[PDB]
C-alpha cells in the first residue's frame, strides 16, 4: 500500500521511487498534499481541496516524463526534504505559516518545465528561452513563470484566499527562493550562510536573515542526494548522468564543446560524486550542520559514508572548483 | 486520505489521554468510533505484529462487533464501549503500571472492553428475568446480560473472516479466554463489593518503582478493577462529556421506567421520569460508588491518578451546586 | 526581572495580566501602558517627558479602586493591551496617525477611572450627586472621562504639554467620542453604523481599511475599543473565568446594596438566585458574538482566530448551566 | 536511568545492544544476563547468590576480548538476549525445564569467551598450543567451554553451588552440547536434523512442539543457540551494518595478518579484494536464510516478521553491490 509508505513522510529517507510507482507516477501529487494535511495548510489559507488537488496535478504534468533526472521524482523530494528540514529543533517556532507555506511552494515550482538541459546550451543555442531572459537564470526565471502562471487555470488558484499583503509576501519570498537555486548564487549563498554561523543569537529578526536561511534550507534539500539512504543516492546517480549524457550526444551531434560531466565517452561518474561532496555539497551540508548544531549529524555521517562508498569504487574538476 | 479523515486522525491524536473527545470522534467517523478506536490502539500497542492479526480480519471483526451494539440504545451503544476500550487504554500505560502486564495481559483487557456491553437491549437484567425473557431462562436469571456481552462477543469470532485470535496457540487462546471472562463478569455490579474489598487489601499490602505483582489472582484482580474502574469512569471525565454521559443514561433509564409503566411493573431505581433527581442521583453514585472505587485505585497506582480523582470530586460539586428508592439502592452495592 | 518575561507577551492576544499585576506590586496599568508607549516610540513622537508620563500613569491607576473587584486598575489594563494589539490588525496597517493611536490608548486607559463599582442606575436611583451633575445621561462614563483629563493638572502630570493646540483639541475630541460609546446603551446604534460600513465597504490598493472622513475613522475607533471592552469572552479559558468570577462578585455587592436598602435587585445581581452561566451565554449570544462577528468580518479575515475562541468559550459556559430581557432590548 | 528504559526492551528483537553497553559502561553481558535471570526468576529457583551472579558475569565479560571487533561481550550479549527471546516463541511455551534455559542460556554467554578473532584454521596452521591441546577438532569452540567453566572457579563465581550433582551434571552435559554446535563444520547436519524434525514434527494439546527424547529437545536448543548465533541479518538494518562492519574489521584485520606471515588470505579477509555486501548476499542464500526458514516453520507464524526483516535486509545489500566455493560448501 502507498499510504503506509506516506507515514515516512516527516522522515528523511522516505522511499521516494517507491511513492512514485505506487501513486501511478504522482509522488509529487501525493506527497504535496500529504505535508498540506500535515501541516494543516489547507485550514490556515482556506485553500480549497479540490483546487489545490487540480493545481498539484497541472504542476506535476508541467514536469517533464522523459527527462532522467529533474522531473516530477526530483520535485517530490525536493519539497519532502524541505518538509524535515522546516522541522528540525533549532528552528521551531521560527518561521510563520505563510514562510511554511513558501519554502514548500517554491520547492514544489522550483524545476517546472525543465528541458533536461543547462542554461549555457539554451544560450549558445540561441533559444527563446534565453533571449527572453537575456541569458541570466534563464531556467530558473522560468521555473518561477510557469509556476505562477499556472495558478491562471481552471480551478488552479491555490492562494484566492491569501489577502493582498500575503499574496505579496508570499510572491517575494517563493522568487527569492527559487532564484537561490541557479548555481552561480552558490557560492555567495554559503558565504552569507558561513558568516551567520558565526554571528548567530535560534532568533532571526529581520527578512534579510531569514529568507537567507530559507534560501539555504533549499538549495541544501536541492544539494541533498548525497545525504540520504545509499540506495536512494545511487538512482539519482543514474538519473542526473543519464540525463547529462544526453546534453552531452546532443551537444556532440551539433559540433558543440561538450559540457563538464556529459561525455558518455569519458566519464568518472565515480570520481565526480566524490568531487560533488567535496567541492559542493559537503561545504555547504557542514555550514548547515553548525546553524543547527546537532540536528543534522545523522545527516552529516550519511554523507561521509556515502563518500566513502563511492570512493571505494573508483577503479569536471575546474568546473566543481569555480 | 480524505479532508474528513484527515481531521479524525488530528482527533485521534488524544488517543492517550484522559478526555478524549469521543463524540467528536463518533461523528467524524461515520458512528465507527469503536472499530477507529480500536484500530488505533491495536497499531499503538503492535498487538498486531504481537499477535500476527490480519489487518482485514481485525476490522471486519471491529466492524462486526460495532455492528451488534443497538443504535438506538442511548447508553450502552458502541460510544460507550469505545470510551470504555480508550479508558482501559490509558489505565494500563499509568506509570505506576509499567512492564507489570504481559502483552496477552493488555489485549485480554482491551477486548474485554470491546466487547463487553454489545448486544445490550437497554434494560437491566432484572427487568429480563421478571418479564421471563429467553436470555434470562437461558443463564439461569445469573449475571444475564454480561454473560450474554459475552458469548456474543467470542460468537462473532467465527463470522467469514472476523477470527482475530487465529495465529494464538491453544495455551495462549485459552489464556486470554479466561482472562476475558473473569473481567467481563466482573462488570455485573453485584460484584462491586468483593471486587473493591478485594482491592483495598492489595494497597494494604502492596509491594513495589512499579508495582509487584506475581500470581494470578492479583493480576486478574488489577485487570478486572481496571476495566470496571473504565466501566465507571463518566464522573471522572471533564463536565463537558460526563454531562452527555448522564443526559444518555437517564434517557435509557427513562425508556425503560415507560415500559415498566406500561406493564404495569413496578418502577426501577431511577427510571422513573415524572419523579426524578438527576442531579441527587448522581450524587449518590459518586459518594456511594465511584469515589470509593476510585480513591482505592489512587491509592495503587498513587500518585498518578490525581488529576483524575480531583476532576472527580470537582465534578461531584458541581452536581451538588445544583441540586430515597435510589439511595436504598446505591447503598446496598 | 520576572515581569519582564512575562511583559513580551503584549503584542499577544492572552497575554497573563493578573500575574503582571501580581509582579508590579499592583501596578499593571502603569508597565502595560509605559510598555506599550516605548513599543510605539510615544514619547519621543509627541515629546513625552518619561517621569510626566509615569508620575500620571501612577496617578490615573491610584483613581481606580482597590476595593472593586472588576472594574479596577487591572480591568484597565486589560483593556488598553487588548485595543494594543487590536490597532496592530494587519487590515489596519498604516491607515491610523499617532495622535489617533494615542487617543485610542489614553481612551482605553482612563475609560473606567474611578468606578464605584455599581451601575449608572443605582446612581440614577439614588439621587446621587453625579447623577445629578451629569442629568442621568452616561453618568460614570462622563465622569471618567472629567477624572481622566482632570488629572493631566496634577503635580508633573501633563503627558501633553509638548502637543500642538490643533493635536490636543483633535486628541480631546477622540478621546471623548470613544468612552462616550462605552455606555452600553449607546450599543444598539454602534453597531448598526458598523454593519452599515461592511456593506459599503472600501479597502485601499494595498488592502486595508480605506477611511478618508472624521465620521468613519471614528466610528471604526470606537467599535475597536468597544470590542476591547467586551474582550474577555474571547480570550484563553482561564482569563475568562476569572474575569466572570470578578464581575459577578461586583455585580453581587450591587444586589447586597441594593436588597439593604429595599430597592428593586438589578439583572444578574441577585446571589440567592443567580445563573453566571446562563448569563454568560446570553453575554455571549446577544451582545458580544454579534459585536465580534461584525468586527471579523470588517477586518476579513483577522479577527477568526479570536471568533473560534469566543464560540469554543460559549460552548465551556453553556455545557455547566443546570436577565434575558435585559439582554434582548439592547 | 536512561539504561532503565532501554532494558525494557529487553524481551524484544532489535534491543538496541550497542547504547546499552554504551549506558553500562562496556557492561551489555553482566546487565543482560543480570535483567534476564532477574526477569526468568532464575536465581531463585536455583538458589543463586546475587553477588557470585555479578562476579562471576564481570568476570566472565572481561575474558571477552576488548580489541576484537566482533567476538567481544557485545557480541555475547547479543546472544543472549536473541536466545532469550527465541526461548519464549509462543510455540516453545512450557516445552523446557528450567535447567534447560539455565544452559541455553549460560551457554550463549560463554560461547565465545576468550575469542582471539582469528579461525581455528590459522590457529592451526601456526602450530599454536591451542590447536595442539584441541587436537584440531573444535579448537575454539573447545575452547570457549574450558573457560566459561574454569572461571567458575575463582573467587566467589560459582553461580551453580547450590545445584544438586544431577542437576550439575545435567546443565553440563547441555552446555557442552550446545556450544560445541556453534561450529559451523556442524551447521549441515545441525540444519538437516531440524528439517527433518519440521517434516515429522508433533505438537501436544495445547499447540506446543513434543520432544521426548533428549536427542530431540538438545538439537532444538542447539538450534535455537545456532539461530541466535546466525541472527545478525534478521535485526533492524541499523543493528546489521554494524554487525556487519564489525565482522568485517575482524576478518580484514587477521587478513593482514595472513599476508605479513606469507600465509594464504581466508575468505573474506583480504581488504584490498572485498566485496562486503556480495558476502551479505551469499552469506543469507547459503547459510543464514535456509537456517532461520527452517526454524520460522518449526515455531510457524512466531518467526514471520524476523524472516520478512532477513529479506528485505538482503534485498538493501543487493542495492548497495557496485567466498563463495567457501559459503557453498558449509
Ligand atoms: C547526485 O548527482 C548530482 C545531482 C545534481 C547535480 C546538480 O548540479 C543539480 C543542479 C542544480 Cl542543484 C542547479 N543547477 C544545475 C544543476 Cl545540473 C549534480 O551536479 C554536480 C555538480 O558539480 N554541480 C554543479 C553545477 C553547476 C552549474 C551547472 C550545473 C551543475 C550531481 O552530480 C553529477
Ligand atoms: C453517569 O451516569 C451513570 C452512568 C452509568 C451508570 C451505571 O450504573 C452503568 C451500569 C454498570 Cl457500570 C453496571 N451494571 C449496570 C449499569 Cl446500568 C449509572 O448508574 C448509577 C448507579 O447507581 N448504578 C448502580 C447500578 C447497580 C446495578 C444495576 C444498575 C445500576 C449512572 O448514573 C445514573
Ligand atoms: C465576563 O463577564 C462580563 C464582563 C463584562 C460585562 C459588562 O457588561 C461590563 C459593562 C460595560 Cl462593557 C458597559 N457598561 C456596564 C457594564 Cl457592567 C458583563 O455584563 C453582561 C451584560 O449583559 N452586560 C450588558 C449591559 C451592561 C450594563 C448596562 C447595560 C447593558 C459580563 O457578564 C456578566
Ligand atoms: C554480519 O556478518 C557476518 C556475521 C557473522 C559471520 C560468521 O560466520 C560468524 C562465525 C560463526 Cl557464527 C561461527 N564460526 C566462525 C565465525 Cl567467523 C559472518 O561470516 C560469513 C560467513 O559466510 N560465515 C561462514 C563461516 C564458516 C566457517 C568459519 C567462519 C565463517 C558474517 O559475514 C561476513
Ligand atoms: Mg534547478
Ligand atoms: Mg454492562
Ligand atoms: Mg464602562
Ligand atoms: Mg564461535
Ligand atoms: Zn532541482
Ligand atoms: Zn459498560
Ligand atoms: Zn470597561
Ligand atoms: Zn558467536
Amino acid at each position: 500500500v502507498l499510504a503506509k509508505e506516506l507515514e515516512d513522510v516527516n522522515k528523511w529517507g522516505l522511499h521516494v521511487f517507491r511513492i512514485a510507482e505506487l501513486s501511478g507516477n504522482r509522488p509529487l501529487t501525493v506527497i504535496m498534499h500529504t505535508i498540506f494535511q500535515e501541516r494543516d495548510l489547507l485550514k490556515t489559507f482556506k485553500i480549497p481541496v479540490d483546487t489545490l488537488i487540480t493545481y498539484l496535478m497541472t504542476l506535476e504534468d508541467h514536469y517533464h516524463a522523459d527527462v532522467a533526472y529533474h522531473n516530477n521524482i526530483h520535485a517530490a523530494d525536493v519539497v519532502q526534504s524541505t518538509h524535515v528540514l522546516l522541522s528540525t529543533p533549532a528552528l521551531e517556532a521560527v518561521f510563520t505559516d505563510l514562510e511554511i507555506l513558501a519554502a514548500i511552494f517554491a520547492s514544489a515550482i522550483h524545476d517546472v518545465d525543465h528541458p533536461g538541459v543547462s542554461n549555457q546550451f539554451l544560450i549558445n543555442t540561441n533559444s527563446e528561452l534565453a533571449l527572453m531572459y537575456n541569458d541570466s537564470s534563464v531556467l530558473e526565471n522560468h521555473h518561477l513563470a510557469v509556476g505562477f502562471k499556472l495558478l491562471q487555470e481552471e480551478n488552479c488558484d491555490i492562494f484566492q484566499n491569501l489577502t493582498k499583503k500575503q499574496r505579496q509576501s508570499l510572491r517575494k519570498m517563493v522568487i527569492d527562493i527559487v532564484l537561490a537555486t541557479d548555481m552561480s548564487k552558490h557560492m555567495n549563498l554559503l558565504a552569507d550562510l558561513k558568516t551567520m554561523v558565526e554571528t548567530k543569537k535560534l532568533l532571526l529578526d529581520n527578512y534579510s536573515d531569514r529568507i537567507q536561511v530559507l534560501q539555504n534550507m533549499v538549495h541544501c534539500a536541492d544539494l541533498s542526494n548525497p545525504t540520504k539512504p545509499l540506495q536512494l543516492y545511487r538512482q539519482w546517480t543514474d538519473r542526473i548522468m543519464e540525463e547529462f549524457f544526453r546534453q552531452g550526444d546532443r551537444e556532440r551531434e551539433r559540433g558543440m564543446e561538450i559540457s563538464p560531466m556529459c561525455d558518455k565517452h569519458n566519464a568518472s561518474v565515480e570520481k565526480s560524486q566524490v568531487g560533488f561532496i567535496d567541492y559542493i555539497v559537503h561545504p555547504l551540508w557542514e555550514t548547515w550542520a553548525d546553524l543547527v548544531h546537532p540536528d543534522a549529524q545523522d545527516i552529516l555521517d550519511t554523507l561521509e559514508d556515502n563518500r566513502e562508498w563511492y570512493q571505494s569504487t573508483i577503479p569536471t574538476e575546474k568546473f566543481q572548483f569555480e
